[PDB]
């Protein structure tokens, strides 16, 4: 149930408190265990791992790492020339990309983007999310692994069904709750991308 | 370095002490982080997860769960009709299959099985291991994911190189240490398979 854990709104100064953020996004990886296939469990674990790494660094000193901007600027100072490919900065660099993937996927579904010829699939939505969020950073083996995983994707009706877990709500109602979640989720992700740009903390290497 | 953590020999009564076993096989999953690609990290984590689950159950009562046979017979009693698809029995059911995969792969390399036309690849060895250990239990998406991952497989020379980490030893020496490790490793795995048969604890479902 996405809109039961809305993200906070951005404050005027656009600084994101680390503790609240981590707590919010930590409700996202489990969803990957209700998409119908064990092919997604490794994906839960990849995104959780990013979250766990940021929390581990935050837990060393919450006041020093109070906001996400604090994390980047502090680690830049701590690590010198190995930064930004170290620590929580690297974990959040990759986290923002998974989060962005989810954002683009959910927004595509809610904007009614679909394959007219195969309308209860979610493949076009996942393929667009992947091209926007992830593909730039994956070598061809991983891109092939994505293309294989796409076939385990559930039908759209089943996917919406699992997002409400059985609430007996119309798809229309379901999509409206998703639109609501997307408000502060997109705004937050955009601010994390903008901070990576302003700090020159973004790297373009492929895996 | 495989032969620095040899498995114990089997005792006369062919009972495998749980603590020692777990400690031994826990040196195996890290190796997946030195094969040259992030495609294997999810694999480290899948096998570690099986090991972690068995240890978690063992830690509740070491004396009740002293041997692997103890685990199966105790859980059969604890869980009734959900057994063998529960608890440490299910974790070890899947563990033995990963361990068997590694065994068949290493033994194939050491027996000189190779593609004459592509002699410094390890693909035929991985494909045989997969067919012997795993394929029976994978649906076609996962089989496709395996076929994609096969392309991240290192060259044989690099793989042997990483097993000695840089020891300046001939491949011949390397393979002889692997043959030595394989003695008590194969014997132990075979006893775990035989216990699954004798207990009727083996399930054939696909993922
Ligand atoms: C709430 C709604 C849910 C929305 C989702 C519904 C979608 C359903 C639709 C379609 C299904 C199709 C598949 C969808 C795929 C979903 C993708 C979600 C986003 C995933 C994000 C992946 C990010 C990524 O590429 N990561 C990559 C980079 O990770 C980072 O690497 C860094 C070093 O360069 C660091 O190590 C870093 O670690 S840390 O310590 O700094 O934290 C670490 O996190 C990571 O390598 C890729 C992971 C994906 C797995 C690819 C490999 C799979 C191998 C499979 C092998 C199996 C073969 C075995 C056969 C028996
Ligand atoms: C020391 C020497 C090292 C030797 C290895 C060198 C090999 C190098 C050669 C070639 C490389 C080619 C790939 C090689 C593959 C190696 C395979 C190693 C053995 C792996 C064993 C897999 C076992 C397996 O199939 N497991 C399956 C069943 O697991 C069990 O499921 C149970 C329920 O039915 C339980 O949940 C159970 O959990 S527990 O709680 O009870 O413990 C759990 O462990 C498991 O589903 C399969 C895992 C493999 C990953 C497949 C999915 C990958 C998805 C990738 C998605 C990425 C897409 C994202 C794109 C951005």
């Amino acid at each position: 149930l996405l809109a039961e854990h809305l993200l906070k709104p951005l404050p005027a100064d656009k600084q994101i408190e680390t503790g609240p953020f981590l707590e919010a996004v930590s409700h996202l990886p489990p969803f990957f265990d209700c998409l119908g296939s064990p092919v997604f469990t490794p994906i839960k674990d990849v995104i959780s791992g990013n979250i766990t790494k940021i929390k581990a660094v935050y837990d060393t000193n919450p006041a020093k790492f109070r906001t996400l901007q604090n994390i980047l600027e502090v680690e830049k100072e701590m690590y010198g020339a190995e930064w930004p490919k170290v620590g929580a900065t690297l974990a959040l660099m990759w986290l923002k990309r998974g989060l962005r993937f989810i954002q683009v996927f959910l927004q595509s579904i809610c904007d009614g983007e679909r394959d007219e010829n195969h309308p209860n699939l979610i493949r076009v939505n996942a393929t667009k999310a992947y091209e926007m969020a992830l593909k730039k950073y994956h070598g061809w083996i991983v891109q092939k692994i994505f293309q294989a995983a796409l076939y385990a994707a559930p039908y759209k009706s089943d996917f919406l069904k699992a997002l409400s877990k059985g609430q007996n709500v119309t798809e229309e109602e379901c999509l409206e709750k998703i639109r609501l979640f997307l408000v502060n989720y997109t705004a937050t992700i955009d601010v994390i991308y903008e901070m990576y740009t302003q700090m020159n903390a973004e790297l373009n290497y492929k895996v």
